[PDB]
């Protein structure tokens, strides 16, 4: 996804 998460 992201950096860490998903939804950035």
């Amino acid at each position: 996804g992201c950096p860490x998460q998903p939804w950035c």
